[PDB]
């Protein structure tokens, strides 16, 4: 199973995005995890 768009990652960056997706990690712990551009 894969986070969907906008879903941050597991508590600073466990798990990984679905396919195409990715996780960014802007100025917070609470990394963000969405589509590609």
């Amino acid at each position: 199973a894969c986070v969907g768009d906008g879903q941050r990652c597991a508590s600073w960056s466990g798990p990984y995005c679905c396919d195409g997706y990715y996780c960014s990690c802007r100025s917070m712990p609470y990394c963000r995890c969405r589509n590609n551009s």
